[PDB]
């Protein structure tokens, strides 16, 4: 009686230490009263079930035996649908199970807001939380086991259309792009390093394209991304809004840069329109107002604040999830540093630090999750693993130091970043392979190299993903290294810029495999 | 019990006498439909009940009309929601029962070749009460009603396509906008012959203004699809006229881009249009079996039939598509002038071509008169229509006597425009009248309006009225001059900016007329 709670609640708040202490005992007996009536229902009909189940597997049993011709046909049609709507009660009731715990946990949380108090938590962690009706985890194994026995024995506009426009807008401002770099640039002076160097928000934007395509991929293929990121199921963002909201800034990037090779209104200077993209898209994402996706915003602004300061607060999926990202994404950090620089003028060893931050901040992660959980493996592999890039790059770094300035000791470090480029790349590639993706099991016979079980259609995209990573593992590293500017004048930021695409395209490859892990095996003892 | 009488028929084919089955066989057919009839009275009758009990308590709590009460609305709203469902539920089950009947006993008649099933299905079921009673529909509209007032699917793939091309479109027509008024350094006669091939665009301005006509028919309850005869199961969503209209957008924006910019130097500046026009046709007559080939082999026989119509019957499409291509002979005279341009790079046939679409139209309600006989509402079309052709004939002549300067040339002008008054007046009040149905006797709340109004807001209709009678003027006046009396240059541009004002003319009037011919049959296509 969610609303009937509510009332009491809001009677009580007007109604109004003795008075609200007699209050609280009252709605906790009706709170214990609801959750019994809750657990009571929910065992009946979860032993329902699980009868019915029997029955129902005895009964296709018995056909079964029987087929290894009209009066079987008939029993096969029968049972197929006694299946489905028996599936269709396994689903009711467990959506049943979330909506009470919802409910539950929603209204306990507003007692705790009208009273200032925090009983209500409690209360809900010390009843709710460990109800036989929540922690009993017999609904999943049902619907699984319905769901394999059939599979094996028997058998909005709006938001597409405005995804259509942004599309469409895109790939056209797309090709007047090439067409007037290629005609209407009559600037040979040092106009190709500058913006060169502006592929900022555009890798940003072909991300979050990727990260629409992610989303689309796991909703498809199966895994419930909903649950590893803690995601309500109600407000879900499926693929058309990543879809719609990369186009957006695609549609931004593309015009700032377009008029920056054009000559719009003369009084406007040529400078400032990356600056007015770059503050649009901050704004955008900052907009403190409810609209354009104000929950999507507020909760990827609240995990960026978690993520940047994570030794204060505990790791959960998304914390790594993001973090990881982030890591890949580096070139767009360097980017807006270089940025600030120019601006604030027009190796001093700033460029090397921004850029290894983002292995900083996942490193300190690993050892925030080694200390909550206090079990030296994986953890400290993974601590291992992301200070060889820490190590690399300050190597890197002095390496070009030396030998631009002229120290004979150059060779030694060029010895040391040869090294550090493989103990660096090895690990990434075999963790990668191992862990985060899980491939490489023993117990896999049929599925030759891969894992017992296998999610997506065809092996072949296993196949060629194992390749694809391991020529593009090494292409991240040596980019790494490069970005730190060795010395390679010219042939480098043409070439970062030509590989951090590729990197991205990493991580969405990535991205789907350990989702995938995730969802079949644990690996990150991350639930439970 | 739909399965266990398949399995019946099935049965009795393979244990195969025929007419014991089939007395057994109706028998069960009778059962269960009094079974079928018994349910849905007694759950009608609770319906009923159920309603006026909530009616009651709601009346109840709105005469009172604090927590108590704002209680009692929450509650009766979700008892409303309920009770919403639960007709629903019982309709689909009156219309599932019905196919089930209509459906086995078809297959009892494809199966033993026999048309029992049909005379019985007509003779039982289809004057059933269950099927009959209508009384399902009132209880709902009833329920939505009360609930409004005291209380408060097109594929993914195409919505997608109809948005990208949506898009290009319009990020085409800027760059044409931003080319032609910066980067034109072409002082020459240029202007005068893109400007005189604004031709297809006329089209798909029309085509988009079309799928909006099927967007807001849809939307309003005026079915379409019954008066077109189209495929009743099948049919054209305004999606798909978006979609084609956009594509044939797109082609003409990257036509027109080409023409202004400057292509591969091989290809010279005078092919484009002709490849633009060329793709079109063939799209429009492709033979293959893809790209819309059932709608677009539907408009071909159209064409073909309305262009030869004193021989073939007038349904009403014919007369649609008439009076459309009536609105677009811009198109028309834009096509000739192609053609004779090609040829050369009043002989003034162009004022025959213009005329030939009213050729077309008044010749297919003499047609319609031949074969009904009765001349009102016909003969006065035809003289309608026939004004077009005098007034274009006097114009012309006209124009040679002025050319040629005989002393007649003030009486002539005095004529024409006197036949030019009187025409636009009669298609005024044809339009008015009779395509519309405005003005009716029988009409005291709605105004100057009929007495029944589909359309929401009445403002709509009192602002359409006073767009006719100042457009009409403007295209009689625009048909007169592209006559080019003299005209030089003064003529051609107001002749183009008038004929996209003429297709929104044609779009107004589309949506009143097929209103009117829902309601009434004014135009006697129907019974």
């Amino acid at each position: 009686q969610y609303e009937a709670f509510k009332d009491m609640l809001y009677s009580a708040q007007d109604q109004a230490k003795r008075y609200f202490a007699k209050f609280e005992e009252k709605f906790f007996q009706t709170c214990e009263k609801e959750l019994a009536k809750i657990n009571t229902f929910y065992s009946e009909k979860l032993a329902e079930a699980q009868r019915r189940f029997a029955t129902l597997q005895n009964e296709l049993q018995s056909s079964l035996d029987a087929q290894k011709e009209r009066v079987q046909h008939r029993n096969i049609k029968d049972l197929k649908l006694a299946f489905s709507e028996f599936y269709l009660s396994l689903i009711l009731l467990q959506n049943y199970q979330n909506l009470n715990f919802t409910g539950f946990r929603k209204i306990l949380k507003k007692h705790d807001k009208i009273l200032e108090t925090s009983r209500g938590a409690d209360w809900r962690v010390a009843h709710v939380e460990v109800a036989p009706f929540y922690t009993c985890k017999k609904i999943n194994q049902l619907i699984s086991e319905t769901e394999a026995v059939v599979t094996n024995e028997l058998e909005p506009a709006w938001t597409t259309f405005r995804v259509g426009l942004f599309c469409g807008i895109f790939i056209v401002l797309n090709i007047t792009l090439v067409l007037a770099a290629v005609f209407k640039l009559e600037t040979d002076r040092s106009i190709w390093p500058l913006i060169r160097i502006y592929r900022g928000g555009f890798l940003l934007i072909e991300f979050l394209f990727l990260l629409g395509i992610n989303t689309y991929g796991w909703r498809q293929a199966g895994v419930n991304h909903v649950l590893i990121f803690e995601l309500n199921p109600r407000s879900n963002l499926s693929h058309q809004h990543l879809f719609e909201i990369a186009g957006f800034l695609g549609i931004l990037w593309c015009l700032s840069l377009l008029a920056c090779f054009f000559a719009p209104i003369s009084v406007i200077p040529t400078y400032v329109y990356p600056l007015a993209l770059y503050g649009f898209m901050v704004f955008f994402l900052i907009n403190p107002t409810k609209t354009f996706y104000y929950k999507s915003r507020f909760w990827l602004l609240k995990l960026l604040f978690r993520v940047f300061t994570a030794p204060f607060h505990k790791v959960g999926f998304a914390d790594f999830w993001l973090a990881d990202q982030l890591n890949s994404l580096s070139v767009i950090l360097m980017d807006l540093e270089y940025m600030i620089c120019f601006y604030s003028l027009e190796y001093y060893g700033v460029r090397a630090i921004v850029q290894c931050i983002p292995a900083w901040l996942r490193f300190i992660q690993c050892l925030r999750r080694y200390r909550d959980t206090k079990r030296a493996f994986p953890h400290l592999v993974n601590a291992g693993k992301y200070s060889t890039t820490f190590f690399m790059v300050t190597f890197a770094a002095l390496y070009s130091t030396h030998k631009e300035r002229g120290h004979s000791d150059t060779m030694v470090f060029f010895y040391l970043w040869i090294v550090f480029y493989i103990i660096s790349s090895c690990y990434t590639l075999i963790w990668d392979l191992k862990m985060d993706w899980g491939l490489f099991d023993k117990n896999a016979g049929e599925n030759t190299f891969l894992r017992e079980e296998i999610v997506y259609p065809q092996k072949a995209y296993y196949y060629c993903a194992i390749i694809e990573d391991v020529i593009l593992r090494f292409a991240w590293t040596i980019q790494i290294s490069i970005t730190s500017t060795t010395l390679l004048p010219h042939s480098g930021d043409i070439i970062a810029t030509v590989f951090a695409p590729l990197e991205v395209f990493r991580r969405f490859v990535w991205n789907f495999f350990r989702l995938e892990n995730e969802h079949l095996n644990n690996c990150g003892e991350f639930r439970a």
